[PDB]
């Protein structure tokens, strides 16, 4: 089935997400980017971006990427490292939740793509 089924569904990608922001938030080289955000819906923002980016669910929720980091690009001088740092922290925690190989290139193909990284960084 979907993606998001075989990483385990709402539960296995809930906790994902708050292992995920634990690394951010614990992550100096990005963490200033969420000094003033309301963690527990981001973590909710993003459970349902992913839900939808792993195909479980129907339509795109929420700002799309460009949009929702616009702002960071302009202001907050985010670019490549940064980038970098995020999709780093992500795959470490699906290294260290022991998902499997397979499974974590699929995610790495969504999260890690040039395509996000260019909706992100607003090129
Ligand atoms: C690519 C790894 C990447 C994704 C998938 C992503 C996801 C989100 C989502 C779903 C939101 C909220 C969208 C909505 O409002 O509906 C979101 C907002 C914020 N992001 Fe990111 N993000 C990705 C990439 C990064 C990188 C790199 C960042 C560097 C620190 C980063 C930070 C943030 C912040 C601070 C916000 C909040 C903006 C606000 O309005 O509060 N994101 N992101
Ligand atoms: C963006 N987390």
């Amino acid at each position: 089935a979907s993606l998001y089924e075989k990483l385990g569904g709402a539960a296995a990608v809930d906790l994902a997400v708050e292992k995920f922001y634990g690394k951010v938030l614990a992550d100096e080289r990005v963490n200033r980017f969420f000094v003033n955000t309301d963690m527990a819906k981001q973590k909710q923002h993003q459970k349902d971006f992913m839900t939808y980016a792993f195909g479980g669910t129907d339509r795109f929720p929420g700002r799309s990427m460009r949009a929702a980091h616009q702002d960071l690009v302009e202001n907050a001088g985010l670019t490549d490292v940064h980038f970098d740092a995020i999709a780093e922290n992500l795959v470490l925690t699906l290294q260290e939740l022991n998902v499997s190989q397979d499974l974590i290139d699929e995610v790495v193909t969504i999260v890690g793509s040039v395509q996000h990284r260019n909706d992100v960084l607003n090129r």
